[PDB]
């Protein structure tokens, strides 16, 4: 398996990075370092996870100890709701850029096409438990994200959580200047995302898996959830192969020719995670895992279901 993507915008994108969402300041410095030690070249960083300082502290680590150049690191970061407005985006980007320590991003994502009210707080709500919106919309903001290719801040640009219609909207804006790189969707056996990939790959657009391991951490996960790492029908098809069930839920969007980003803070899991390079799933394992589908999402985000960009109403 080739490491690398080719992106719409001439530059290769490594088909399996850290994800560090919900990992904790005090453990992320370690966690970065052991990765790219252990052969991750691509970071997903976001503002919105308020560690991107101690990831920066990581990689310039890693640059001085000459163990990686800025040239072969892939990093990622994403403009958060509340910046949707023009005037902020510049800003928002040179924060992660500062904190990062970085003089570029790989990749800039709008993490969600929702916008919130701007201010200091990251998930305004009211009193009816819905977020406040911002009056902002897919078409600007994604003008304000190419004025940040055309400034040197950002060697591509893309989109995360955008359903087909809102990508449209975006193929179809005048005067585009740069088509999205990346569309970074939710994607796993419970929620395989066919239609949405077909979408993208149709358009020359990558997709990026997120939560590929179910996210067990996140806050609202319940007893009842289904889960993907205790799915006695993964065991199966790990123990086949003499893997972890992460390490075949890992594999598995490789081979549709996805990235995909699990996250750890956990160094021997951050390095079997890895460790995904020296076995293959084989077709019936591909195609029993495609069947588990199940449209099933562990990050719905019912707080923003009446927003007027959220972005799982239609079909795909
Ligand atoms: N664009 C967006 O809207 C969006 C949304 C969600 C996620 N993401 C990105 O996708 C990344 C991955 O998604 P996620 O963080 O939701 O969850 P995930 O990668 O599906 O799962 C992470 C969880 O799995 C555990 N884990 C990791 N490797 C393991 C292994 N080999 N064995 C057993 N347990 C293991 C981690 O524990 P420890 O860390 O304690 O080891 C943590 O509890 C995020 O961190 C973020 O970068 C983007
Ligand atoms: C800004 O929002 C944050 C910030 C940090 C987290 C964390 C982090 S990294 N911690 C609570 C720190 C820690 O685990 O020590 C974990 C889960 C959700 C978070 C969230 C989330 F909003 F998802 F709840
Ligand atoms: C779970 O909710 C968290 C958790 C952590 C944070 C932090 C973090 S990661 N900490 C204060 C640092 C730390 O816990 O070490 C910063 C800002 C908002 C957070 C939030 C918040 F929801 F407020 F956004
Ligand atoms: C679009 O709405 C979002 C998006 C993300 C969050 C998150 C985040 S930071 N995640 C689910 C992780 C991510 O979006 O990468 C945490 C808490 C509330 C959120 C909300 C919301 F506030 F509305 F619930
Ligand atoms: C653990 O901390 C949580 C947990 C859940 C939320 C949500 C909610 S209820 N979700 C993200 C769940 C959902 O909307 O589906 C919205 C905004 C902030 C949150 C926070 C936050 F800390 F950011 F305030």
């Amino acid at each position: 398996m080739a490491s690398r993507i080719l992106l719409n915008n001439g530059a290769k994108m490594p088909i399996l990075g850290l994800g560090t969402w919900k990992s904790p300041p005090g453990q992320v410095t370690e966690a970065v370092k052991v990765a790219i030690d252990v052969g991750y070249r691509h970071i997903d960083c976001a503002h919105v996870y308020q560690n991107e300082n101690e990831v920066g502290v990581a990689i310039q680590e890693k640059l001085r100890e000459q163990v990686v150049k800025r040239e072969e690191l892939f990093i990622v970061s994403k403009l958060w709701c509340t910046y949707h407005e023009k005037g902020l985006v510049k800003g928002a980007c040179q924060k992660t850029l500062s904190d990062l320590k970085l003089d570029y991003l790989d990749l800039y994502l709008i993490h969600w096409p929702t916008g919130f009210k701007p201010g200091k707080e990251f998930f305004p709500l009211d009193e009816s438990g819905n977020v406040v919106p911002s009056d902002t919309n897919i078409l600007d903001t994604w003008a304000a994200m190419e004025e940040l290719v055309d400034e040197g801040l950002v060697k591509a640009i893309g989109i995360s959580n955008f359903n087909h219609l809102q990508v449209e909207m975006i193929l179809n804006k005048p005067g585009l200047k740069y088509k999205p790189a990346v569309n970074q969707i939710e994607c796993h056996p419970y929620l395989t995302q066919e239609k949405l990939i077909q979408y993208c790959q149709s358009k020359g657009i990558v997709v990026t898996a997120y939560s590929p391991l179910g996210s067990p951490d996140r806050p609202w996960a319940k007893p009842e959830d289904p889960s993907l790492l205790e799915d006695p029908r993964i065991k199966a098809i790990a123990a086949k192969h003499n893997k972890t069930t992460a390490q075949v839920l890992i594999r598995f969007p490789m081979q549709r020719n996805l990235v995909v980003i699990p996250k750890s803070v956990t160094p021997e899991r951050i390095a079997e995670n890895f460790k995904v390079f020296d076995f293959e799933l084989s077709s019936q394992d591909m195609t029993t895992l495609l069947s588990y589908n199940r449209n099933w999402r562990v990050c719905a985000l019912l707080s923003c279901t009446s927003h007027k960009d959220y972005p799982f109403h239609e079909e795909f």
